[PDB]
């Protein structure tokens, strides 16, 4: 019932979402705990693109949804590289 986040060479992490306020609670932790801190908070700073998996297994971007339907949506999360974007 958690929430899996993956990114490329680290270990995954599992969360509850609905711990989360809102978006920029959810990437400052995620940067906390991929040792990755300042290089999501402002996605448009930030190389990384902060992704999750949808319905009929849909990859969409982190953000664009009201946070309750994202919340309800959600089945798992990735931090991208730039060169796995440009691989999709």
């Amino acid at each position: 019932t958690y929430t899996a986040v993956q990114k490329r060479g680290s270990v995954g992490r599992s969360i509850d979402v609905n711990r989360y306020r809102g978006y920029d609670e959810l990437r400052h932790d995620l940067a906390r705990m991929f040792g990755i801190e300042g290089q999501l908070e402002d996605p448009q700073t930030s190389d990384w693109k902060l992704v999750y998996v949808a319905h009929e297994n849909a990859i969409l971007l982190v953000g664009d949804d009201p946070w309750e339907e994202f919340v309800n949506c959600v089945q798992s999360i990735k931090i991208l590289s730039s060169a796995e974007v440009q691989q999709m």
